[PDB]
Parts: structure tokens; sequence; C-alpha cells
């Protein structure tokens, strides 16, 4: 078995199913859903600090953001709702009445996701499951169901792994004052020796009821609470080997790294697993203000993806229900022009491993990738070149063959100097989809 | 007084009441005592710790057999009792309809014990007192009544002490998981803080209803509460100098170490004061499986007495009661057979100290112990020879007179060599009664 | 950069060069080659833990089994040396005077291994380097030469990788008294800060004049130097990222895990790069009683190497040197045929991966183990069965085609049941060198 | 063995040997000896500590007096040696010309001392033996040779047990600033990680070289190496099992308490084994300046150690030698009236027990103290009773027969009320020496 100390648990990696896997897709839902409104201002990591908590991107932020007065939030939600109208009250009219969770996980499978993880319990402290230590859950409030429990069902029945998201590191059911500026997160948190008991008993329950693929933690751990980590690890690993958890504890111990939109994101193999999220558009929960101008387009996902991939990474794109449990239009065209990409070149990135350099170029500036299956390299170009000489650059082959993969046909290439130059017929070219891929064998 | 640190404490030693008591009675009851069923497996420390927890023989420890599927107490169950009947069904089931403190208080004392310790908390988390931080009590559930505050009246109106345990290390109550290998003890605990707040809360309030004389810990005490054990030991002692501490706190404090069956088992003087324990059979609390197989016969009692006090320690023999309060008559007749020699003997183990060794043999094999007070030095055979020679092996006296304990008569001895060399006249031999004791006077 | 802290050290692993690299030479020479003596008594695990250190198999515990009189090295010492003949002396008779590194790098090249590993300082705190933190060692006293720097040169002349051995747990020189029980270790160690910035500071030289690809600690870390290991993994890392690091060091990090003869070796694969060591006979120090009786044969050394590697692991075999820097012929040979096998059977061996079991067995019992490389999957007979039929228990193939690996010819085979059935010509059996090698490609 | 944590080393208590010597030899010898002066100020717990460090009677604390300027000894050094004269030059003077050990050691036996303990390393920091870690010691300079090696070799042929001093919490060699008032002590101290190593190291030696019967520290262990003794102790333990420790180390372990002139005097029994200590007069070093009117007489002493005694303690008598190593006067007169009383009433005092409680007074004042010998009762008065109706208030005896303890003669008693009534004929009472000693055998 694990023993509960780090030395210990260094022993476990990251399963190869999650390495594996490449896709996932997050979930972020909640009474914040109901409201579903924030104000697009940009990516994290390109707003400044001083203004981004006044001028949140995120929805599911929104209570902190109605806690400050006078924030486009606070005005919206007084006109819209009143004043009378506290945030805690959206769990009543959180009813996910259309909620289907077959549905759900039938498109995420279509989508190409191999495995799907949920909010347990954000920011906002509201829980997705009947938890025994707090009724502020969706049991006994809103949608009178275990959202977590439905949903890990309908994933597992259509063959996807599930894990869950739980808010360790911020809960707003014991604070008073918002985040107004990035330092406030160093002393505007539970605090207390009962919030660390009530997060570890909280995520140890949703091991002993669900038994997730992944824990994925957000904003640190309690303080007080990060020795209990230990226990926690070591008992989850011993019921599920194949278990994982992220990064987020701030504790010696970890099975893969994240980053979020442009935060450590890495420009170049980083050396160990890790895993990229995003919402589809700027925010994670559901943001009626978001347009198409705010979401990615199914190319720029896919360029994402492989992007990702070939860095060693796995994409775990959010999708943002909305209160009555359907999913925005807009979000349902991307996942699936993203899935429709994946069952075409889906065998260039699922099982692959990274090759000696994630990344080349074109001599006029077309961006490429590679992804590796034992002597089989994938050249994954982002986009499709135009023409049919095409001059890679700073790269040499020592394959002797190059086929274009989807069709199969043997290509002609040699290497020019410092380049490699191949000639794809525009017939293969006119065939590829979104990205022109080759595929080169050692 | 006592301050609240280590270095202060130590001033405290194990009182003379309780080094020279000993022998006292160990009572493992609760709710456990109801379905009163084990596998008799054998004895801790022979059998493999690989297959312990699968195949207990402690019958108190039914629930976490019962949470260990398909293990013999999980058929058993399901087969008495059926899949839908809760452990914790057995509060109700407890109705100690039969129980009378005053009876065995009598039994007790008959039996020679000077000092009884009752389980007020197992591990099962089940209390015996009307604690005001739990309602799993005997005053809410069961009995309907204070056996803890009971018992003591009744203990102590015989004029015999009266001590408490505590399974501050492990509650069942606060874990799902049963613990299977001896690594799991290692994770498996309640580990929060609230609970290292109720188990100090619990033994505070013990020591404010009923200032126990002794406080005896079971499986250590939570990591996050080993500091607060500084107060609660000054607090103890500032209100009970005489009172006493074993050592399964695992802290640096302690008045008497322990030992439990095979494991800790002294073969020679220790050098500290310690004290025994162990079922009449193979389990503590009762076990409607155990024949006279499975228990230690009156005389391997006065034996192990013997073995015991001759290394400086005290027996703290366990009885394991019925759910209806009566004490199985397996038990109560050993208890009577000691307590027989007891009345007997007793001058030669109450009151005395070590001598410069515990032991020695006869010729053929008799093992003998040694026992003193003062010039007095008790030679205790474990056995009556059946010869009127007897020749002791490795040992010389300087006393001068030996004579029969029981009869008081002058017997005629001298030192042949390495050896000690007595004539005990058949008509003595024929007067003792499990043991052939001795008694010199230097 | 990596950073001086366990979760950013978390983030590099076991570097790919000593995953593929299966072989390394560990090699014992001090001081203690000189008198090169100890009592063969067995193998580490074999031996009772009360006898060990009284008739200590390791001659390199030689100073250590000195300090214990009437132990047979004390005799030995005092009718060989005199009892007036102190340890520290044998600096002086530690002449090295017939050493050749490039013949030792030659001899290990040739023997099939890929990375030697020296003792820069054993337990006797004797150090094989200019160190300039105490004038015992190898520059100052016996040789007048740098040895690891000098071994250093020569290993990598050869194409090796060169990993260095540091005693930071146990040093002599900062105690007297020896080891007796295991139960010493916990309190005869240096104990003092001193030690702590000793060791601290020498294995930071090492780094800094040789930068090894392995820091190979042993017997633990100083506790009060624990903290400094985040400092000096992230300087010697931020300086070599393909460095590692092994097991043995009491910290959260490492690279690889370790295994001393019967102590923690895998019975199956274990998820997490290892090394097993040994040395060829009963010692890692050079014995002068050891004859081949206490040796691993030629077919034994291959038949490990085999399952160490089939499990995941590396074989770090010991060769110790006299004090004239020579290799005795025992030991030689024993390289040499081992080298020969590995020249013939490589590529069944270097540069592999796991496979989804590491063991089978056939009908007769021959012991069978199994590499992989992509689609290639290696099928290791440990000996070669005399008949051309076999039959594998328990084991299935997809492959379609089983080839004999030295020859490439493919062989008949089918799935009889939950078992393989093949036909292997004599003529190809009676090729083989010391195990049958089939390839399956699937 | 006993392990290196608090509650192992808590199983070692206070050995036989110590308990039943109760008189023990101090010694205060060191460089400040020359000096040899002090202002005989008072008592220490009597004098104001605001005044006490300007106007110290603690002769050996003649360096932090010197550098106080304008302290009487600041003058005394200036007129007597001058300005120009170090303190550290007092170790050329300090050459023990006639010191003759053999000599020391027959005089502490013929004074009744059952054990002696030698200042080897006071304050100042200057060692009386050959110490590797500082040339600060008396074999490099003043008297050439190993004082504490001589003195234990003597001590032991005499047939007594050696103890050793160490001065673990000052050592005025690491610090420039004098003691001015009790705060000062809170900071100006080594403070150094190198004087916690330096401390370890130097008692690790003792304990090698001499094997010490009693580790004696003094003002407390330097915070950084207090862990330290976990393993220093279960070290010494190891090798020495009757070997103890004294209670001024500052962490949870000790054998025996102690008390310091008025500090800490316990005014009844405490309940656990304590020390006093005191000077003859009113200095541990060697004071020039203290004639009869600052020392005990010898009345004065057999009552003090008679009141330690009946108080379960053991009484540690300071013997202040002078730079040439010979033992005033004085002191040698006052230690042969003390072995002149216990030749006669040894047997009242050595190998006794505490009894139920230590003292009592006659009708008319004279104060009466009790020791035990299992039955028999040691009366002891402070004093000669003139007449022969003794009337001793509050005390009932039930032993049926009181005999004087010179003559053995029977005497004539009975209890009247809350009293004892005895009758001592004038001749007996003319026999006793300094105390009218009685002995009840009850
Ligand atoms: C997924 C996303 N996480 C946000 C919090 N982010 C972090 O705590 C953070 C830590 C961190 C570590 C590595 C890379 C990016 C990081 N963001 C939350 O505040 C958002 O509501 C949303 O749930
Ligand atoms: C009396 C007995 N104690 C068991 C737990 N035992 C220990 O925690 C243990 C610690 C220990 C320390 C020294 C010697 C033996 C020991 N057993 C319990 O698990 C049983 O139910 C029963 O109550
Ligand atoms: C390679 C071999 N290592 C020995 C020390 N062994 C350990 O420190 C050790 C500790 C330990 C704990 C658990 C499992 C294996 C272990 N090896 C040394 O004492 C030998 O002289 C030799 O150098
Ligand atoms: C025997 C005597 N001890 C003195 C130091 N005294 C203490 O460290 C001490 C501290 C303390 C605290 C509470 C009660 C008594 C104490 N004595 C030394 O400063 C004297 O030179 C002499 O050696």
């Amino acid at each position: 078995r694990y023993k509960p100390d780090w030395e210990s648990l260094r022993e476990h990696t990251v399963p190869k199913w999650f390495d594996k896997a490449k896709f996932g897709i997050f979930i972020h839902w909640g009474i914040y859903s109901v409201p579903g409104w924030a104000t697009p201002t940009g990516e994290l990591g390109k707003v400044p600090m001083d203004a981004w908590f006044f001028q949140n991107p995120y929805a599911e932020w929104y209570e902190n953001s109605l806690r400050i007065k006078e924030s486009p939030t606070w005005e919206y939600h007084v006109k819209t709702y009143g004043e009378n109208f506290e945030y805690e009250k959206f769990a009543d009219l959180f009813t996910a009445e259309k909620w289907d969770p077959q549905e759900w996980a039938d498109l995420f499978k279509k989508a190409g996701a191999k495995y799907v993880i949920p909010t347990t319990k954000h920011h906002d402290g509201f829980c997705l499951w009947g938890t025994k230590y707090t009724d502020f859950n969706s049991v006994k409030r809103g949608p009178k169901r275990d959202l977590v429990g439905d949903l890990a069902k309908a994933v597992r029945e259509a063959g996807l792994r599930f894990g869950v998201y739980y808010s360790g590191g911020l809960d707003w059911r014991f604070t008073t004052e918002p985040i107004r500026y990035p330092e406030d997160l160093s002393y505007i948190r539970p605090n207390t020796y009962e919030y660390a008991d009530y997060a570890y008993k909280q995520v140890m329950e949703l091991v002993d009821l669900y038994l997730p693929d992944v824990l994925w933690n957000d904003m640190g751990w309690p303080e007080k609470g990060k020795e209990d980590l230990k226990y926690l690890f070591a008992y989850y690993y011993n019921k599920h080997p194949e278990g994982s958890v992220n990064d987020r504890w701030g504790v010696p111990h970890w099975d893969f790294k994240t980053a979020e939109y442009h935060v450590n994101y890495p420009g170049d193999l980083p050396g160990y697993k890790w895993e990229f999220t995003r919402g589809i558009g700027l925010s994670f929960g559901y943001n009626r203000n978001e347009g198409p101008e705010h979401m990615l387009s199914v190319e720029q996902l896919v360029y994402t993806l492989v992007d990702v991939v070939s860095k060693g990474g796995n994409l775990l794109l959010n999708v943002g229900p909305k209160g009555d449990g359907t999913i925005p239009d807009l979000q349902k065209e991307r996942l699936l022009g993203l899935g429709e990409w994946l069952r075409k070149y889906g065998d260039a990135i699922y099982g692959t491993s990274v090759w000696e350099r994630c990344c080349a170029k074109t001599e006029d500036g077309t961006e490429i990738r590679f992804t590796r299956k034992c002597n089989r390299i994938f050249v994954i170009f982002l986009g499709i070149p135009t023409g049919e000489k095409i001059v890679i650059e700073d790269l040499n082959l020592s394959a002797g063959t190059v086929r274009h993969f989807l069709t199969g046909e043997r290509l002609s290439f040699k290497n020019v100097g410092k380049n490699l130059e191949i000639t794809v017929p525009k017939k293969l070219l006119e065939t590829d989809s979104i990205t022109l891929v080759l595929e080169a064998v050692e």
C-alpha cells in the first residue's frame, strides 16, 4: 500500500489512462449559472490585476463581484433582481428543470473527451451532491438531486472517466469581505481549523461515494489542513491506484500540473505531465454576455489542443451549462466541431507521446506541431497550406518515408540543407479538414 | 502544583497504591457485547498480521470485522441479523436488563482485584456515561443509564480503586473504511482537529465527573491533540495526585507501561513499573464462541499473575460481560479460582517488590518466581513438586532460614555448589494449592 | 529553473538515459580494501540481525567490526596487524600502486555496463578525492591521487556515465562506539550541526568538481541537514538536468528507489523506477575469504539482470577491488561472462520497457521473463529447454508471428487453452547461450 | 536498549546506588581558584538579585565580576594583579603543584561521602581534562595534567562513585559582556550552533573517557542543542545503565532534581528524588575572604544532612580547593567532623527511605527528623535534650518497642494524647554526639 508520507506517495505517478487521454471536459455549474452574467473583459494573464476583480470575466465569480458595491455586477444585480435579493436565493432558483445527464455524457463523448470533471463545490460553497456536512447543497435546495452522483453514473455508462473539482482554497460561506485585489487572497480565506476539517471531510466523502478518477483541487489547500493530505492521498490511492490528483494543493505531491489561460502556459516541452484549462469563452461559469467574438472558433480549439498535446499536456476544456441544465448552443457547436476533427485525426493525438521537439514552422509562417507513437511521428500543421510545395524550417528527417496521414499516400520529400522539403499534391491538401497532417515513419 | 509541561510532569510517579495492588479487573463491555461473536483464532503476537483483522479474535472488534465484506463476521452477521441491520442498531438492543453493579463489585473483590477499569468508550465510539458530547451513549440509547458512574460508586463502596479506559486513538464513528492490515492504522483515523477536541473534552469530562484513579488510554492519542495532554495531565494530577496514566498516549509522560498478550511481554525484570493485560479467553469483548479450550485455566491464571508480579508488573485481567450485564459462567469460575488462590497466598503477592532475579527452575524443569517484602523473600513454584527433594538450579541463599509459607514450618536446606537444595516434607507439599510457596528470611 | 522546494523538485523525473541503461557497476573501494577481510556469513535479509554486526559479511564494515572486541574481525586484526595498529593506519597502506583507471573503465564497458559509481566516501569517512574539508582523503595519504577524479575521466572516456556514492548517514570519524544491533543506528550517528554542514559541503564539492550523473546517498541524510537537500537538489538539477538521485536521503524527493540483496526486492512490477544492488559475492568491499562458493555464477548473474530488468529496474552490480587497485580474477571472470551474454542478447535488455507482466513459466518449470520495445516483445527463458515442444503456462499471444531471437527464424506456435504452445527446433535451441530468447511481434 | 526519545528515556530512573548514597562531595576547582576571592555577601535566595552580580559571593564568578568595572572584584584585581592582567592568564598560575588526588579521595571517604563530582568545565570555559575540542584546558596550560582523569582514578580507588559537573549553559569564552542582572541570562549566552556542538561533543567525550556515574549539567542546555540530549542520554545509559543525570538541562528527562542554598529547598517530602547543594561557606570556588563566620559549623552540617535526608534527598556538599591543589583547613576540619558523626550514626542515614513524615518537634522546641529502614524508624533530634523526660509534639507510635540507637537500650515510652512521651536516662543522653538518636521498631 502507499503510506501516508510524501516520500512514499511519490511512488504514485500520473496513471497511463490520463497520459493517453489527452482531452477532457470541465463543467463549472452552480447557482451562479442562474444569473449567468459577467463583463467579458478578456483573458486571464492579459487583463491588469488591479482591475480584474472589479470587471471579473469569470461569471462563476458572481457573488464575489456582487459583494463589490458599484462593480458592473452590483449594478446589474440591483437592476435585475433588486437589492433585497441575496446571492444565496439563487440556490432555490437553480432547478435544472431540463437537465439530462445521459445527454451530456453522449455529447462529451461525441466531442472526443475521455474524462469529465464537474465542480462539486466552487468558491460560493454550494455543493452539488447530498453532502452530510452542509445543507447548502443540491439535494436540499434547488435541483432536489444528487447532481455529482447522477452525472458520474452517466459518464461512466458512456465509457468515460469521472473526476471531481473542489474549491478547497476558497469558500465564501466562511468570509464576508470580497476579493478586490490579488493580495487579498493572502488573508481573506476561511482560516479556521473548522474549515480545514470541513474540506477534509468533504473530499474524503467524495472519495467514499464516487471514487473519482481525478481529484481536482483549486485555490490551494487550507494551511491548517495540508498535513491531512498525506493521509487523504494514501487513503485515495489505496482504494484507487489509477486515481490522480492535480497540483493545486500546495503540498509536495501532485500527479500532473496545471495552467489556466495564459498563466503557467508552457512555450515548449515542460518535462512533466500537465493539463491546460480554459473556458470555450472567457468565463468558466455560463455568461449570457458572451457572443462568438469572445469564444474560440472550432479551428482555434483544434490548434489549442494540438499545441497542448505536442507539449505533453492534456486539454481540460470547460463548458458552462445554464441553470436549467442545458448547454448553450454556441458551446455545443464547438464541442461538436472538435469532436468532428478528433474523429478524423484522433490517431495522431490519443495515445501519443511528445517527440524531440514540439514545434516548427513553414518558411511562410504556418505553425507546426509534432506527436509520436513509437516510430511514427505525426506532423500536424496549424492550418492547411495553399501551395503544394511546403518548406519546413530548421528540420531534417531520417525517416525515409513520409505519408499524407488521412489518405496514407506516400509523399516525396528531401532535406535541403537546414530545411525539409515536401510536396503535397493539392488533391490531398484539399482532403484535410483544419490541419494538414503528415506522418513520418523512421 | 504540577505545571503543564513534561519536565514538571515527570515529578509524578506511579502511586504506591498501584505498585502495591498487583491485580486489577478490565471490563470490555459495550454494544458489541450483544452480538458477542468472534472467530477464536489465537493469541495476539502468534497470529500472522496479514490474516488477523480478517479473523479477528477480539469480539469487541465486531464492527470493523463487519465492515470487511466476506470476513467470517460479515457472513455471520448477515445470516443472524440480516444485511439491513447496521452495527449501530445494537445500541438499542444493549439493555443490561440483568445488570447489578454491586454484584460485579462483590465478585471482583472476592477474586482478589484491588482496582477496576471499564471501557468508557471503545473503538466503536459508543459511550457508557451520559457524556454531553455525543448522543451515542448509554443514557440515551440502550441501558438508559450511566454505566460508568453507577459502576464507579459500586466499586468504591467495595473498597476498590476505579479507573477508566478510553479509546482515544480510534473511533469508528469518524471513519468508514475498516482496518484490514496493520499498516492502515497509520492513515485510517479520525484525523481531524474536531476529533482531537472531542477526545480532550471527553477525558476532561471523565476526570470532572468521576476523578478516576487511572486514565487508561488506548491506540495512541490524536497527533493534533498530543500537546493538550500536558494540560490534561497537570489538570488531572492537581485534582488527584494519586491518579495515574498508562503509556498509550504517545507522549513523553506515563506512570506505568503496558503489554498485551505476547506484545511487549518482558522475559525478565524490565526496570520500570508495567501492567499486563489479556482476556480470560482470546478476546476482550464477550465471545459466545469461546469454550474452555480457549481460556486460561485457574492454574495458568495463577502462574500468569506470579510471573507478572515477580517482574514488577500488575496483571489487568479482562472480563467480557454479556449484553444483559451478566458475567459468563466460564469467566466467573476462573475469577473465583484465582480469588481462592489469592486468599491463601496473597501475602507473597500484594505489597511485594521484585528481588534480584525474577526467575529460577528446579533440576526437573519446574519454574520458580520470587517476590520480596523487606528481608522476606517469597519462593513461588509454578506447580507443586512430587518429590520431597527439590533441587533449585543456579541459586545459593545466605538467609539461614527457609520456611514453608502456608504452615510456617522451618525447613532444611543447604547450598550444594551452584544449586540450593531443600527438603519439603510431603505432608506440607500436599498442603499447598497450585503452587508450592516457600519463604526465605535473610 | 527548478526551485528549492519539494513540489518544484517533483517536476524532475528519472532521466531517460538511466531508465534505458539497465546495468551499472558499483565500486566499494577504500582503505578497508587493504585488510580486505570478512566472515562470509550470508546474504542481507537472510542473516539474523541479532548476529549480523558480530559476524558481518560486508568487508567494508571492518572498522565497525574491529571496534567490537571478540568479533572474528577483531581476532583476525590482532593476529595479522596487531593490537596497536589503528584502523586509520590502513590509509598509509592503501597505495593503489597497480591502479589503471582506463583498464577498469574498459573492463566495465566490455562487461556491458552503462554507468559506474564508486564510493567517494564510505562509512569510515575516508575520501577518495582531494576534498578541502578533511585531510583523511586519498590525496594527502595513501595513493596521493584523486581516485574519484581520475576514475571519472577514465569512465567518461570509455563513454560511460559516472555517478558518485556518498555516505551521508554514517561517518565513523564522528563516533567512537560500534553498531552492534540495528537499534544502535538510531542514535550512534554524527548528530551535529557541524556534520550536517560537512556532508552538504562535501556533496556540493562533488557536484562542483565532477557533476556526477547520479548522486547515490547511503544510510539516510542527517536530520539537521535534510532541509538542505531542497537547495542541493535544485542546485544540482539546474547544473545537470539529466542528473539523478537515489532514495536513501529520507526526504520527499527521489528519482529511483533501491533494493539491497533480499531487502525491498520486488516480486512483481512495482510501478516506479528502481535499481537492485549486491556484490558478486556477499560483500561490497573486497573479501579475500570468499571463493566461488560465495559468488554468483555467470548464469545466475544473467538470470538476475533479466529478472530485475523485466520488473523495470537497473542492476547496480558491485565490484570490490584490492588495496593495490586491481580487480580480483573471480570478479573480472564473472564481469566478462555477463558482457559476453549482453553482446549477444543486448537488444532484449538495453533500452527496453516493462510489458504487461514480468513473468511466466513453462509446464516443466523453466522461468520466463518479458521485456518490450514498442510492438516487439522479448521472451526470455531463464535457461534453455531441452525438448522442442515448449508449453508456456498461463499465456496467450495475439501477435500472429513469433521468431527465434538470435536467428530471426519464424517459429510455429498456437494458443492452447490458457497456455501458449511453441516448437523450437533443437538446432536453434542449441545456438542460444544461457537463455533461450524468443521475440514476438504483435 | 534505551531509545533516543523521551518516552523511552522515561524508563530510566534514579539508580539505587544514588538514592542510597545520601552524601556526595562537589568540587568547584579551576583557574578562578588562583585569585580565590569574592565579597561574602550572603546566601543565594537571601541577597537581592538587583545587587547579586555586583557583590557576587560565588568566587568562581570572578571573570564575570572582573568584566563589571567598578565591582569590588575589579578593584581587587587591579590593585593585586593589575589592569593588564587578563583573566585567562590565571591558567598559567593554576599549577596545582601540591595536588594529591589520593589524598583528596581519602579525605572524602573519611568524610562519609559516597560520590564525588568535580567541575570539568565551569562558566569561564576552562577544562580540567585533555579535551580535543579546546586548548584552554589543564593539559596544555597550567598543571599540564588531566585533573578530571587523575581524580577519577583516585576516587574510584577509594571505592567512591565519580560524576562530572559540566557548564552546558554558560561559557564566557563565547561572550564578552558580563551578566549584571538575572534578565541578562536570557540573552548573553553562546547562542551558536557551533556552541551547541561543542557542548554535545564535550559531554560525549567525558562519557567516552570516563563514563561518569552522574552527568551534572548546570545552567540549562543550549536551546539549539536540546534535541541532542535524547541521543546523548540514550548513548550514556546504554553504556552505563546505573549512570544518572540531574535536572538542569531544560528538557523532559531527569533522574533527580536539585536545590541550591535557599532556592527550591523543600519544606517537606517532595515526592521525587532530589539533592541539595551549597558550599561549606557562601562560595563554591575557594574564597580567601571567608572565615568561620561565613561557614557552617559541624553541628549545622549534620543538621543540614539529616534534614535533607529525612526529606528524601542527597546532600551534595561543595569543597573549594586552592590553586595549588590543597584543601583549606577550615574546610577539611568541617569535612572530618561530619565524617566523625557519620561513622557513629551512619546506619540512620545511609541506605534509608523517607517515612510518613519528615519532621516533628519537642514540647520545648528541639527539631526532630525521621528516616526509615523497613520496620526500623530512626528518630533524630537536631541536638541533645538536657532533661530525661522528652515530649514529642503531635506524634503517636504503634511500635511497642523504642530503643536508644547508640547503646541499643530499650526505653520507656507511652502515647500521651496527640503526643509521644519518652524517658531517656541522662547517661545515654550523655553518650550521643550531636544528635540524640532513637530507633523505633513497629
Ligand atoms: C478553473 C478556474 N480556477 C480559478 C482559480 N485559479 C487558481 O487558483 C490558479 C492556480 C493556479 C496554478 C497554476 C496555474 C494557474 C492557476 N490558477 C477559479 O477562481 C475559477 O473560478 C475557475 O474555477
Ligand atoms: C486492550 C486491547 N487493546 C487493543 C489495542 N492495542 C493497542 O493499541 C496496543 C498498543 C500497545 C502498546 C504496548 C503494548 C501492547 C499494545 N497494544 C484494542 O484494539 C482491543 O480492543 C483491546 O481494547
Ligand atoms: C551498498 C551497501 N549499503 C549499506 C547500507 N544500507 C542502507 O543504508 C540501507 C538502508 C535500508 C533501509 C531499507 C531498505 C534497504 C536499505 N539499505 C552499506 O552499509 C554497505 O557498506 C554498502 O555500501
Ligand atoms: C553549583 C552552582 N550553580 C550555579 C548556577 N545555578 C543555576 O544554574 C541554577 C539555575 C536555577 C534555576 C532555578 C533553581 C535553581 C537554579 N540553579 C553556578 O553559577 C555556580 O557557579 C555553582 O556552580
